[PDB]
């Protein structure tokens, strides 16, 4: 109903943020919808596309709505009038077509292989050509449009004036399907849902999470709008209290619970009684911990309120909410808490199966809740700050009592100090050169030989475990550290970052320490724990390298930057025989578009060195910093936080 | 060493290893080298050309990485791709505007060399930083994007530079641009073949080897197969020793038709029917596992399997007497590591062979002393199947898509008990009211309420109309199958869904990923073919590893794989898993007959790297009409009560199901 419904044979997903990215609503159905369908819910026209017989209403193109067939969508149009078939380029356009009004005689398009129109069905006229391939076709009476190529991509150049062309010009919508009037709509359904209910929200600090709470504070009366924050104890430095301090600007007030001593003491049962967090060792653990007891807070927090309990509404600010949570996902990562099962959680559980848990973003993408943000008066630094994981800084100190050294050990360093010093090595051959050689390429090899002739290299494990992925699974195993007698050749140490993995598939991390050569990898560990003094130097560290991120103008070019304290206190002589008690920090870079997937960046590249190395030089400076550490791993092998 | 050979220059990490591909397909020897190689190395290595790159960023940034200039004046033809024009134009002189990327067409000089054969106008990916303002003396403007200088040339020091990658299919002409350089300019003959490749790789494989004895385990995998003709036609018969051993897991008759299609080429290939060895295998636990025919566990299985195989392994070493002293083995891998991950080996594919097992100690010494060789190494993958033509090895033979280890061990879901949580009714009553939305939300109720505070408005519509047009019955199958959710595996739910109609493919695809994005309790979506499904099965066909399940399976596995190869699409589909599920349907409730029959998935399956993939949508990578003769076909195998269809992409399926 002012809308266009999109039908897929396969473009949908583009077709549908192009339409979108045009402020026009538009929803993809199965291609086998019945016109009487799309007739009864008012669109006001018809997107058909599909790659290179299924079933389909030909009424589509006969009931009156103007049709913009992409492709096979073209070829469905071109068939059920009566045409045949036979057997990145520029091609000719007639601008004097609807679907191509402004536009030049010649276009860039992206043409895919496949079939070809022979006989123009009858009442259509070519509109477009590619050498003698009809590239377009088209009805004006009858408002029905064939393109051969796809105007949805970027590759074609101009798509994005076509598809203006058929939703405005061609179809008359009006293009008031943008963020502005989706709130506005969003607000009233807040409004009807909710009525004159309480509306508890846990606000977390991030950044769906307080447009969550903006949100409803907007559709809603001040007082109908608990906020609830249940500080765990492992929040960055400032950052919990300039959310409330911009949530307070805006007339909303936030509960906050300082419940770090409970969180530090947490402790649960696992799939067995756990250790105190503060002192575990197990990335999965803490996981456990920490969410099993910021559940046990939350319905204890609820019950304190003397609510009715049959008025009160719990919304979350998750894109993607699900009905089933698996502990699987809580254990591993990212997952919604209050959609698992747990024990003492009854007020949750039985909100839950109320249906009064509420997700007011969920018809939002991420960019859209930004917008939507700047919108209900949320500062800009706010709504653009990277994600930041509910454990917090918690799953970014690597915790140990022992250090980590497994019977593969010896070996693996064997096979680095190789791999460092390759060209070198190669002029002393012994067994281990023969199987290296004989497990890398001959480009790799000669790549590696002039790598390691440019430059002095040392190559190392480090006695400490951190995480990985290892085809489908995750796993816990070696970092790599990487340092050198000049300074750093980047993209030298990227391709090392990528090499040894794939030689040694017991290590999950590549890093480069930053300073003077690591002569003497340490074999012991700094006794680390989540304590308060390691969290205090955790927080400062962390503060410091996003602060000059920030201040340099590119914190916006990352995706995410964990910063990380690791058990390790380098340059203490062996023969001195000093205990290990300095830590260091690990400097993570993550660009990525989904988080499957992911590269460091590259100083130099994305990043520049100068930015980088003032992170290093203000963060030695930290009281009991050894060294710091730049993660040069992609994921895979690396994922974007350590444990 | 290097004559004949061009060398790659990147200053970043993305296009060195694209222009070494698109260099590799025109037949010439590539070798990427750091951006900071030193002229003189390049000269001494004897490269032909030298051709740089990487991207929009600015050579006068502080940050700009260090090159030897030298490089553009020994005297070697040199092509700058965006960043390694911005580098030319430096060297010599020239200057970038003050003031600051898609698909354009731009206007190009047909007599420079470097564009002879295109015309005037060219399509190209015209990159966006920094812009030529004076051009470097010497230097001619060749290409231009409206006022933007494009390309430019110096002709007489064969120096040529573009703001474009023609190393990218969406450089339309890219391929002509590259080979005007390698070939018209440069000078390269175009030797860098498969075929010539194959030579050189023959001679490397006498030198290493010597007259010492060189053993290769035969999986009967494509890479496999191409090793062992690969040693034969490098070495003598009687040097080549092919192991073959039949681990009681192989399809019918892949395990002969490979002994024969190499015995026909001279390649004689012991077998050791070793089915009776892994059926009864067992292994350490990570305590003694139970025995391999009575395992429901699929890492239990992996770890038997691979265990039994490598203690096989040294076995059959031992019985010949080789020393691995005076002896070589050699793998198939084309990716080969010195350390194998431990979680990998438990989990999916492999090098068995370097990690440590007990009991394995003339495996150990052959990879101690660096007797382990990879022929195959410096081939990818399209070339692997050229190879093995090469080699004289039968075009459907190369052609096999892969094939675990483990084989068919890892396609039978074993069970003793359903699988059933506390979940299971809460669950069933979701997928109830998803199946019959339209319906549902005619009468609502709390339950409804939770499904569409969690769907998104467009997948209710899209789900309204979906379940007014068929009806669907949708629930959980009390069985355990794999799945990818963010970075870990779990083992969970398959969710089933039948029709009273035909089905609608792509309904019910959409229907695969919804399921899943609601209830992350489930990692798969099956189509159920044949009447309605009224009441699902809460019990299971016991069922395990045993020879009558396997012979099931096995002639499953082939009707189905039969129906694909003849029908012409084999090579549309990346790997076809079929897989005996312990469930038995059609049973009258009121009445009490025993869970006896099993029922097969068919799992269509593309890919490009098999990180992420889709099921074939039939009618669509696949027609329905082949699809339909599996389900015919199968079902009238003894003992099969209904046929699936896998709708689940990755992720969050797997491609196999456990
Ligand atoms: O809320 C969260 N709880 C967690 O336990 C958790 N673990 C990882 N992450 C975030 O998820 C994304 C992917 O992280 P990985 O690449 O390390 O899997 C990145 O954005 C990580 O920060 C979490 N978020
Ligand atoms: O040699 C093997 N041993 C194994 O244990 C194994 N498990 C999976 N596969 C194959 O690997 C690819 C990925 O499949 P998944 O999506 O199930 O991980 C698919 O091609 C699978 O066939 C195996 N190969």
């Amino acid at each position: 109903e002012g809308a266009v419904v999109i039908l897929d044979a396969g473009y949908g997903k583009v077709i549908d943020r192009r339409v979108r990215e045009l402020f026009v609503q538009s929803e993809i159905f199965p291609l086998e919808t019945p016109a009487f369908a799309i007739k009864e819910q008012g669109f006001r026209a018809i997107i058909i596309s599909g790659g290179p017989a299924p079933w389909f209403d030909p009424a589509i193109f006969t009931i009156g709505k103007p049709v913009l067939g992409i492709c096979y969508g073209m070829q469905m149009m071109n068939k059920v009038f009566g045409g045949t078939v036979h057997k990145v380029f520029n091609i000719s356009v007639d601008n004097t077509c609807s679907l191509f009004r402004g536009l030049q005689k010649e276009e860039v398009v992206l043409l895919t292989h496949g079939d070809s129109v022979d006989k123009v069905a009858d009442g259509f006229k070519v509109v477009a050509r590619s050498g003698n391939i009809v590239a377009g076709i088209a009805n004006e009476s009858k408002k029905l449009y064939g393109a051969q190529f796809h105007p949805e991509v970027g590759l074609t150049e101009n798509g994005k004036v076509i598809l203006k062309n058929f939703l405005y010009d061609i179809a008359g919508c009006s293009g008031t399907f943008t963020v502005q009037n989706r709130e506005l709509e969003c607000i009233r359904e807040i409004k009807e849902r909710v009525g004159t209910s309480k509306v508890l929200v846990l606000l977390s600090g991030g950044v769906d999470s307080t447009v969550c709470t903006a949100l409803l504070n907007r559709a809603l009366n001040q007082e109908q709008v608990i906020a609830v924050h249940i500080d765990n104890g492992f929040m960055r430095k400032r950052e919990s209290q300039s959310v409330e301090e911009a949530l307070k600007k805006l007339g909303i007030q936030v509960k906050v619970i300082n419940a770090a001593h409970s969180f530090y003491n947490g402790t649960t049962t696992l799939p067995r009684i756990s250790k105190t967090l503060n002192m575990t060792t197990s990335p999965e653990e803490k996981r456990k911990i920490i969410g099993d007891t910021f559940v046990k807070i939350a319905n204890e927090v609820i019950g304190e309120m003397n609510l009715k309990p049959e008025e009160v509404f719990l919304a979350q600010g998750t894109l993607r909410p699900d009905l089933i949570e698996s502990a699987s996902l809580v254990a591993s990562g990212k997952a919604e808490l209050i959609k698992t099962h747990h024990n003492d959680t009854e007020l949750i559980r039985k909100l839950r199966e109320e249906g009064k848990v509420i997700e007011p973003l969920k018809d939002f993408h991420k960019d859209e809740v930004r917008i939507l943000g700047r919108e209900l008066g949320l500062p800009e630094e706010l709504v653009s700050r990277h994600p930041f994981p509910g454990p917090g800084l918690a799953i970014r100190v690597i915790c140990a009592e022992e250090p980590y050294i497994c019977k593969d050990f010896p070996e693996t360093n064997n096979i680095l100090k190789i791999v460092a010093d390759f060209s070198a090595s190669v002029k002393k051959p012994h067994t281990l050169l023969q199987r290296v050689k004989a497990c890398t390429t001959e480009e790799d090899q000669e790549k590696l030989m002039q790598i390691t002739s440019l430059h002095s290299l040392n190559a190392f494990l480090l006695p400490i475990k951190t995480v990985g992925v290892q085809g489908d699974c995750r796993s816990y195993s070696y970092v790599c550290g990487i340092s050198s007698k000049d300074e750093p050749d980047w993209e030298s140490l990227i391709f090392l970052a990528r090499l040894i993995p794939r030689m040694c598939h017991n290590v999950n991390r590549v890093v480069y320490i930053f300073g003077p050569p690591v002569k003497e990898p340490p074999t012991d560990v700094t006794p680390t724990f989540l304590t308060t003094g390691v969290l205090s130097t955790l927080r400062q560290a962390d503060f410091e390298a996003h602060n000059i991120l920030r201040e340099s103008g590119y914190a916006g070019k990352i995706s995410q930057m964990p910063v990380i304290l690791t058990p390790l206190h380098f340059d203490r002589d062996p023969l001195q025989k000093q205990p290990s008690c300095q830590r260091s920090v690990v400097i993570r870079t993550f660009i990525t578009s989904d988080f499957m997937t992911g590269i460091p960046a590259t100083p130099g590249n994305e990043i520049p060195v100068e930015v980088v190395l003032k992170m290093v030089t203000e963060i030695k400076k930290i009281p009991g910093i050894s060294r710091i550490m730049y993660d040069l791993t992609s994921k895979p092998p690396g994922t974007t936080e350590w444990e």
